[PDB]
DNA sequence: CGGCATACG
DNA sequence: CGTAT
DNA sequence: GCCG
């Protein structure tokens, strides 16, 4: 019916249960502010088992026979159903734990580790962590100026004008390489919280040494506000009208015969890539990452010419990355 | 009960 | 420890 | 939290 991993089945961008998904989602991400990354993950893809659901939910008796739907999440779709609320979710909202982690987490810098530690100092709130800056590193100090324009969602009408400069950019570092849009654009999102670019060059080993070279020549265009190789965290300066914004952009470089693998990892969705790596290695014994796919028993990786190349070689039916919203 | 993806900076 | 999908 |  309804296959267990979220690599198995189409999830498209926007669906039929936006709702319920929210609901479990919340529970998720409280969840990881405790720690606990196996109820995280149960809620995770409770969630897109229902997004990846042709039609509303409408009654309990529905979910029976949905993978990963026990008593917990059914519980929350039964509340959700009868009363619109669920008081569980409700309580997880407006708790100050949860509020302020997802605030301090979602600080550029800043993880549940360090988020943790801050709420159990007392401290609540950005101007509290503005008050003793001596203790931040400079990728918070970065993440803590800029976290208004980094909170507001980036169009994909930026996403054009980014790869633009990008591409100037790595036109002059290495002519040849090429410029590919990841990440949540990719898949067909309209808005996202930043922009991802893999790059790579159609002869194997030229790609070696390329992003220092790509940094530099933008940080010479003046475009770099924040900066730290084969990944690059950045956050750009972005023309506005008659002024900027800053925006966290990914710049990755792959050599071309791990960009298939790396063009997968870097399009997502994170639970997507996630469930993907775990199918590989349960069901098919084959181990996965953004670099490659290796055989352990003869001691090989698996050539990829494309993502259609890799999809095959798991025993999957190919998703497009629109399809790919887990 | 053990497992829960797998990297790089 | 942070970052990424 | 759920699965196999
Ligand atoms: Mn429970
Ligand atoms: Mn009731
Ligand atoms: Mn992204
Ligand atoms: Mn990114
Ligand atoms: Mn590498
Ligand atoms: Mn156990
Ligand atoms: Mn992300
Ligand atoms: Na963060």
């Amino acid at each position: 019916w309804m296959p267990a991993y979220a690599c198995q089945r189409p999830t498209p961008l926007t669906h039929h249960n936006t709702g319920l998904s929210e609901a479990l989602e919340i529970l998720a991400e409280a969840a990881g502010f405790e720690g606990s990354e196996g109820r995280l993950l149960t809620f995770c893809r409770a969630a897109s088992v229902l997004k990846a659901l042709p039609s509303p939910v409408t009654t309990l008796s529905q979910l029976q026979g949905l993978p990963h739907f026990g008593e917990h999440s059914s519980r929350v779709v039964q509340e959700l159903l009868e009363h619109g609320v669920c008081e569980e979710v409700e309580r997880v909202r407006r708790s100050e734990r949860y509020q302020t982690m997802k605030l301090f987490t979602q600080i550029f810098g800043v993880g549940v580790k360090t988020a943790d530690r801050w709420y159990r100092e007392g401290l609540r709130t950005l101007d509290d962590l503005r008050e003793q800056p001596q203790k931040l590193t400079q990728q918070q100090k970065a993440g803590l100026q800029h976290h208004q324009d980094l909170s507001t969602p980036v169009l994909r009408s930026d996403v054009d004008a980014l790869q633009q400069v990008v591409e100037e950019a790595v036109g002059q570092a290495l002519p040849g390489a090429t410029v590919t849009l990841t990440g949540g654009f990719r898949r067909g999102k309209l808005q996202g919280h930043d922009v991802d670019f893999l790059i790579t060059h159609p002869k194997e080993g030229q790609e070696a040494g390329l992003l220092p070279r790509v940094m530099c020549r933008l940080q010479d265009q003046g475009l770099i506000l924040y900066h730290q190789f084969e990944r690059s965290f950045c956050i750009f300066r972005l023309p506005q009208p008659g002024s900027w914004k800053a925006v966290r952009v990914d710049l990755v470089v792959a050599p071309v015969s791990q960009f298939p693998f790396a063009l997968l990892g870097w399009t997502g969705s994170k639970l997507f890539q996630r469930e993907l790596r775990r199918f590989s290695r349960k069901e098919k014994g084959l181990w996965l990452n953004s670099h490659g796919l290796f055989d352990p028993e003869q001691k090989t990786f698996f050539q990829a010419a494309s993502e259609e190349d890799i999809f095959r070689h798991l025993g999957l039916e190919y998703l497009p990355p629109e399809q790919r919203n887990a």
